[PDB]
């Protein structure tokens, strides 16, 4: 006959793509609002990366690359993972995907079989459930109270494990909470993964925007269970470039590569080479990051002081560039609250799809002047 | 527990990807062969496309693009479809995927539900079945005789339709045969699609590398059923860039866009703006194609002459850059035949996965002095 699939019909739109369009036609019509929806860093990607891309175009590095990505990058990848993380992977247990998304997607398609349960920790990033389910998974979620600073309690994460449980998904530095879990909790969870025998999917990516704490990887602890997902996007201001990467069990990272070969065929060649440089040129990249962090950090202190001065309540993030604000007095729920704020010319993303009810996700990853302006517009609404 | 899925385990490796690696350690050890495994044009991509890319880097066009691709490209896309094809789509009924592969993938994930049958005509391009099945489809295949020069006979394609039947997939100018189906057969096939009610998936792509015939699109005929898939790769020597596109029913084109948002998030920004230029700068592109065409046409004739002279049998392609050679006198089957040829230092791809048994796929998309040598090496094998 004709008609769409159950899976596609069944899937929810987007918390953030929504607020974006509904800016532009408010913003497209005179009304200038301030937009704190941001997932991307205001900074432009580094000149040596841009450079390297140019070098590739020139050399004619424009043909089909391997499904798992170019050797040079995989090789350089297995190295960042050791140097920076203590993971001890070889280039065969490394893969470069079309962004950290394609990694998370191709992962769940390789493990997840229908009815398999994936434990997920709320407040959580919008897409985990969508993609768990798209594969035929079953989201089994565990809350993380704000009083206990949004860091998982091992004991209860334990009492969510069932014989159908196939994966646990931990993300530190946290989006949308900004929390950064201590070593011995990643230690703890990594252990339940080994104990009950199921993968542990760690979405590291925000590792470098770390203001206060120490970033621990569980793949140091449970290497034959852990799947460590990272990407170029957030650290190197390379979101539009579309490059992410991962490492773990040789076998699953080839199930992944074969989905990749039939879905995208292989990431855009130019960008691979461009990434190779951000990775191999320590000294240059070491500085961009260094500049970006302290940068976001001052905005992080700006938002929070003005926010707290205003009366609004929020959890001081230690990493990433998000802040879940308590819309409690600005409205009675997080949706009418959201509109009230769009009315004060400031686009926020409702905590609804993150299971962060009665909260809205602020983003200081934009300008110093938008946090000053957005904080002024909040001020009047109150 | 732990282990891979029944979908990933179940998939077969790659016919072409195999021959490639197995060159390189034969190649990568003294032995130079002649590799007619080629899917890519030996020409490098046009300089105005390269420059447009540079122009984007410069302009800092490096942030997240929308899931369906940038507006400018969508609008420019909808035009190429009208102008060059007669399909009257609006940019909303247009989408830019991460290659023609991702389009074909995201498509079947949007229509195809488990047990749904997809008619596919053999000889056929390796990946169609692979990805019909990955989604939960059921390949139902129809043979096309070489005596009838590999063009489908609508009547028998008719008697393969069952109430399970959800899509038909035609690709002219054909994948490994090189055939280009007549106006009234695409007309015929497009008709059944409407009559019996089921989508028609047209994999046009090779439209521009046509030597003798006229490229007809069925979306002219059955616009509410057809899903027209094309891409930058083959025409503009842009394989490595990773960019493809499609058009059709506004509904399945955003079911598609919705998968895209969670699989790739969106194609590589730089390559979008690079493509926009190839699409809008007519005069420049109009010439590269013109050059490439006649180029491939001559190699197409060199190969055919020398092959015909040598005694070997083959079907005179009218489009694309493949030729399905009859390994009949080179060995008793198409796989031992394949090896006897790697012996004479010439890598071919066995017709086995294309359901082109007793045939082997040569590809004149390489040099005029590779056809010369490869033809020489065939000669010696006798
Ligand atoms: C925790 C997390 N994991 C992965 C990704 C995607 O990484 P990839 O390497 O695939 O690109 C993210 C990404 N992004 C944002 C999205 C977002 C928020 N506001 C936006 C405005 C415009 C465009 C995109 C926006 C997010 O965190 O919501 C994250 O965070
Ligand atoms: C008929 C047809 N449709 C789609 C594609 C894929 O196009 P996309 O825009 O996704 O890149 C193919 C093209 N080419 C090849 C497959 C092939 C050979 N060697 C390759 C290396 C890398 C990627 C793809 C390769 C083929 O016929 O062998 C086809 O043909």
């Amino acid at each position: 006959m004709r008609g769409l699939s159950r899976r596609v019909q069944a899937m929810k739109p987007d918390a953030v793509v929504a607020v974006n369009a509904k800016a532009l036609e408010l913003r497209r019509q005179g009304v200038d609002l301030v937009a704190l929806t941001a997932g991307e860093p205001d900074f432009d990607t580094p000149e040596h990366v841009k450079e390297a891309a140019r070098r590739a175009l020139a050399q004619g590095k424009t043909k089909y690359a391997p499904p798992a990505g170019i050797p040079e990058l995989r090789e350089a990848l297995a190295e960042k993972f050791r140097r920076e993380n203590g993971l001890s992977v070889t280039p065969e247990e490394t893969i470069v995907t079309v962004g950290g998304s394609q990694a998370l997607f191709n992962l769940f398609q390789a493990i997840l079989d229908p009815g398999d349960e994936v434990i997920v920790l709320s407040p959580y990033w919008v897409s985990y459930p969508e993609m768990v389910r798209f594969a035929g998974g079953v989201v089994v979620e565990v809350e993380t109270l704000p009083e206990e600073g949004f860091v998982p309690d091992p004991e209860r994460v334990r009492r969510a494990i069932t014989p159908r449980t196939k994966a646990l998904v931990v993300n530190s530095p946290n989006n949308p909470t900004g929390a950064v879990y201590p070593k011995e909790v990643l230690e703890a969870l990594a252990r339940l993964a080994v104990e009950h025998d199921f993968y542990l999917v760690s979405d590291e990516i925000y590792e470098h925007l770390l203001y206060e704490g120490e970033h621990f990887s569980p793949g140091r602890v449970a290497p034959e269970h852990t799947l460590t997902v990272n990407g170029a996007a957030k650290a190197f201001a390379m979101t539009g470039w579309r490059i992410g990467y991962a490492c773990g069990p040789k076998e699953v990272i080839k199930a992944m590569a074969s989905v990749s070969r039939q879905s995208t065929t292989s990431p855009d060649t130019i960008a691979q080479w461009a990434t190779l440089e951000a990775l191999t040129n320590q000294e240059a990249s070491r500085a961009f990051v260094e500049m970006a962090r302290e940068a976001y950090r001052r905005r992080r202190d700006l938002l929070l002081e003005g926010l707290t001065a205003l009366g609004l309540k929020a959890v001081r993030p230690s990493g990433a560039f998000y802040v879940l604000m308590d819309t409690s007095p600005i409205a009675p729920d997080e949706v009418r609250a959201a509109e009230r704020l769009l009315e004060a010319g400031v686009a926020v993303v409702p905590g609804t799809d993150f299971a962060a009810f009665g909260h809205v996700r602020l983003s200081y990853a934009t300008s110093e002047e938008n946090l000053r302006k957005a904080l002024e517009r909040f001020a009047r609404v109150l």
